[PDB]
């Protein structure tokens, strides 16, 4: 509930904000490149001290847990899921994953397959040998999809699910087919509390992590897969899909479905969740 | 004396000093034109609040005075000149000018010529009326001397002189004439105590006024110049020229000359100053 302190007028936040106020968005991202190209990378997860911690924010008796994996916004992470996750205390267990390099001093993944990886693995970590779902929203959705994925391939181990908040694709390549540039702006410019600073390594890694979508290995995961729509943005998938994928509508958009219509993009959880 | 704080860990200074250690030039040039390209701009000197205001050095009863000029770098300012200006206490005025724009809010020149403009009014503040020479280490010769030149065409007053301090060009064109990758190195791995943080305002500054360097309009200044080069780095200029540009050499190199050999350096300009 608390703000972090405000960004100072020298600040790489403050001056990056101006920049998607004033409609400079290519040149906000080409200077996120720029910075994120300096960041130290990791080829393996095995030259990590540690991984990535989860952050437990609903305890309950059971049914499959929920994993969710926080979005590479450089003001993401596991309060992200802190609305949604209130709308199952008492009910079931929630966790929610930072993304490794956007903590000061940590390297980042040097390849797209490094960073599916490491959020298989940290997903792993924090099932704690129980059957789960993983989250994710918006390009975390992407992130979420592909553990699930290789988890399934390299492993064998294959969550119950995956639910999808509004993701939009998984390369999210930019080719019109949705205002990308427009989404950035209006992520950045909604008005709440943060509790976290965009530092310089949380910019860094944004533009890292944003960066690695075009370039990931795409696999199918065999395991069900729940698309939550977001009804405010505006036959697919069948028996030849070879495997079951739902779309469910919501009446939200992409930003609303996780913040004030969260308990009816809960409840859509659920009511799927249950119908397995 | 005192030291500036030290860079923390996810400052931006850091992670240029490591790009610059690491010997990743282009990237960490990169990074600094796309932060420079954000910075909001000034086209004319009336839009600013103040000019740039000098710093008092040495104080004496006088000859011509100096006003020396800052080095677009990160880590510059007045303070670059301090202990040149101790070899001169007591004997003759010695100031020195920031930069527009490396201040936290300040802006920066829109172009070249605004660049230059703006260097030459402050340097007319700081002459006070009286008589002057423009000095400039490196770089910053190359505004002295243009500011020189922008002085006698468009208000008729004109320097005594022009020093240069080992200033090796005017427009620093990117042309294998000297390494300008191996001199950026050189000048950050310095090592002394600075007065001042390498703030982003001050980096993203550099990236700006560096990058005026290549399209700065040359203009020829009629009052004479002295260029002192530096022997270890290791008959151009006579009648033809159109007006006198002396060259001594100094026993020192780039960085010593304005440092440990800075009173060689105030003295063969001493002996210079008094045989015109
Ligand atoms: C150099 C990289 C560059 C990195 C950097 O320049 C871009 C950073 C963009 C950050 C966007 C943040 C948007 C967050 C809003 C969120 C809802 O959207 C998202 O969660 C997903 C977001 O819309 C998609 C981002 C993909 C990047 O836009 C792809 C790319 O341009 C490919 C390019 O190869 O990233
Ligand atoms: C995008 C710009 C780029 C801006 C940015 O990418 C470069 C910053 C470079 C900073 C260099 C600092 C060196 C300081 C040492 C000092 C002794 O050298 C100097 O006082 C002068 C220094 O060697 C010359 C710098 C000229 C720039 O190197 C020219 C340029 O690449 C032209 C290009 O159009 O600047």
């Amino acid at each position: 509930f608390l703000p972090a302190a405000a960004p100072e007028t020298d600040s790489l936040e403050r001056m990056f904000l101006d920049a998607l106020e004033s409609g400079r968005i290519p040149e906000a991202q080409r200077m996120l490149s720029a910075l994120g190209a300096l960041r130290p990378s990791f080829e393996n997860t095995a030259e990590l001290e540690d991984l990535p911690l989860p952050a437990t924010l609903a305890e309950g008796p059971g049914a499959p847990r929920l994993i969710c994996v926080s979005t590479p916004t450089a003001n993401g992470g596991v309060h992200e899921y802190a609305r949604l996750a209130a709308s199952f205390r008492g009910e079931r267990h929630v966790s929610a994953l930072p993304l490794v390099g956007f903590a000061a001093g940590e390297r980042l993944p040097a390849t797209p397959e490094t960073a599916v990886r490491v959020v298989a693995e940290s997903t792993l970590r924090a099932s704690d040998g129980n059957p789960f779902v993983l989250v994710g929203h918006s390009s975390a959705g992407a992130f979420a999809y592909l553990a699930a994925a290789l988890l399934e391939n390299t492993w064998g181990i294959r969550p119950e699910a995956v639910v999808l908040l509004d993701t939009l694709s998984l390369r999210h390549e930019q080719n019109e087919t949705i205002d990308y540039a427009g989404l950035m702006r209006r992520h950045f410019m909604v008005d709440e509390v943060s509790p976290v600073r965009m530092t310089n390594s949380r910019l860094s890694a944004m533009a890292r992590w944003m960066g690695m979508l075009n370039q990931l290995e795409v696999r199918h995961t065999t395991v069900p897969v729940l698309i939550i729509r977001a009804a405010k943005e505006t036959g697919i998938y069948g028996e030849d899909h070879g495997s079951p994928v739902d779309v469910r509508s919501v009446d939200a958009d992409h930003f609303s479905m996780v913040r004030d219509d969260a308990p009816e993009t809960a409840r859509i959880v659920k009511e799927w969740l249950d119908s397995l």
